[PDB]
RNA sequence: CCCCCCC
RNA sequence: CCCCCCC
RNA sequence: CCCCCCC
């Protein structure tokens, strides 16, 4: 059945159309040196409103890939959003859907903070501490990638995890910019990813275009590391299933587990059939996701969760254990094997 | 999963574009006999500012490979830096991005030192002690290659190691040039490698074009020796893992180590799949680096670090030991086997 | 319906 | 996130 | 870094 369902979904002669009357903003590569400034003036000043930081990160992505490539990416993502270009005025940027009041506020706040830290201090600002640093857009996109790995999770868990992991992953940027509010920027990125779902596709295309590069700075290598940490998002049950098989859990040989193993292997075969893009299904909110669910094998899922709980892997996972006896037996065996 | 991640990163139909509006300097081979002088006038005089010594070494590399080949190397490294040629004026060099005041200062300091060591002394300066010696650019690039092997490490460790190793590796040059400041030149090279990441690719291309040569002086053989000592930079955990396997550590047969051995072998298979260029991934800061991390196998990493600590190989390695009990058991077994 | 830990 | 010793 | 004896 599962192969037939995927065959129906894949073999479609008709293309969906959505967001027909909508538009979005991009910034041409000719403005990259400008957007960098903006992407850094968000980082070293303490701003009251961090509402459009995610849009500025996506603007930098658009400068990197190019306006035409970004339009093509949005078009092939199933969304008929018409790209609107970015202009300059007196210079500053007039990004579509980003209020000019916001850009002026961010620029003025950063200029005032820079003046205050230059007047009082000894005037020895290093090359990495200024807003026009060239890795500041990647530093903002690193907060974006941290909150990207938690798009399958909830908002509160995502924000808490982003802040916790960014105090260590982004320690160097925090030292360079003492006053960068990872919570508010992470909230902005979560809002962008939820509202504009095609920007998940744009962000993934940037991740690919960055990982495929021949050279990169440490910021881009960090961004790619986090982006790849997001790969199996929304499918931790499959990873824990292969973990359970590697652990040689005895309760995998139970009668009901052996009964469901056929369709479990069917799900894994479907994973292989989709191939490399299967991992990005839940990140993209591809409607085709959910063909990879193991919820139709309650006993296998309970055994997998029990094995994970025994090994300590389960952590604070919020999934359901359908069959509690199998869960407890598997947990006991996994603890015994671990000890 | 790891093979699929590498397949996504490798199979990209789009090329990244960075440093679009930026430019860099090269020196044509027709100026090599001139740049040599400069590359040696840094070595036998005591200069207040050693800021652009790395750029002068890279200029000599550009003379060696050629301006067009250097432009091609920069282009295939993922960076759209426009090469700017080097000119002469009254002769001395006007290198782009290198202030003429700096070049004049270095030349004047070297001329004054030469006059002082010729007026006071007996006037028996040998052929190797003069700035126009033809191995002086390679002597500077040897300090550059020493600090190249420490690009995965920190700045302070890199500088300390460079000075310590250069007092012995470069003893002959130090005898020839008593006043050459390995600390400041090493700092200059570290700054160049951090700022201009495409120059890592240029420096690697020089290493290849030198190792492939049919003949070479002792300076070039030393440079190639150090360059090859840099090969596995950023991946000492894989080298220590194969060391642990060679040591036949008993704790490799533990339950959790045997659990993680499958994906460990997956990482090693990915290493083989990338092939010869895998070692230069962390040296180049290739964003694709981090696919080779063994951080997702905490128990294997702890056992490997314990084995290294038992054999005395660990030295002062700053990596984390996730599971302390495995680390201590492996260290005890490794010491027992060593004794 | 699906998702949900850690890195 | 990754990296981190010695030669 | 490498090399280092004798014939």
């Amino acid at each position: 059945d599962l192969s037939y369902k995927h065959a129906i979904l894949k073999e479609s002669q008709y293309t969906i159309k959505r967001d027909v009357g909508t538009t979005t903003a991009v910034t041409p590569s000719s403005l990259q040196q400008e957007i960098t400034l903006l992407c850094g003036e968000i980082l070293y000043a303490k701003h009251a409103d961090y509402k459009y930081a995610a849009e500025i990160g996506i603007q930098y992505i658009s400068t990197a890939l190019g306006s035409e490539r970004v339009q093509q990416i949005l078009r092939n993502s199933g969304s008929e959003v018409q790209v609107v270009l970015t202009r300059t005025y007196s210079q500053m940027l007039d990004i579509h859907g980003v209020e000019k009041s916001w850009v002026e506020e961010i620029d003025k706040e950063a200029r005032k903070t820079m003046a205050t830290l230059l007047k009082e201090s000894s005037g020895n600002i290093p090359q990495n501490q200024r807003p026009s640093a060239p890795d500041t857009p990647i530093i903002l996109l690193c907060v974006g990638a941290l909150i990207f790995t938690k798009l399958a999770s909830t908002i509160e868990v995502g924000l808490e995890t982003t802040v916790r992991r960014a105090n260590r992953v982004l320690s160097d940027a925090l030292k360079r910019y003492p006053r960068m509010d990872i919570p508010k920027i992470a909230r902005s990125f979560y809002d962008l990813f939820e509202q504009k779902v095609y920007h998940r596709s744009l962000f993934i295309e940037y991740g690919k275009a960055l990982g495929s590069s021949s050279t990169g700075s440490k910021a881009e290598s960090l961004f790619v590391n986090i982006f790849m940490q997001a790969y199996g998002a929304g499918q931790t049950m499959l990873r824990w299933g292969v973990i359970a098989r590697s652990s040689n859990n005895i309760m995998l040989g139970h009668v009901s587990v052996q009964a469901e193993l056929k369709q479990v292997t069917e799900v894994y075969d479907l994973v292989r059939e989709m191939g490399p893009e299967s991992g990005l299904l839940h990140l993209r909110q591809s409607p085709k996701a959910g063909l990879l669910s193991l919820a139709n094998c309650p006993n296998f899922a309970s055994v997998v969760l029990g094995n994970a709980s025994g090994l300590g892997i389960i952590g604070m996972y919020r999934g359901r254990v359908p069959n509690t006896e199998l869960f407890s037996a598997a947990e006991s065996y996994a603890k015994s094997l671990k000890e």
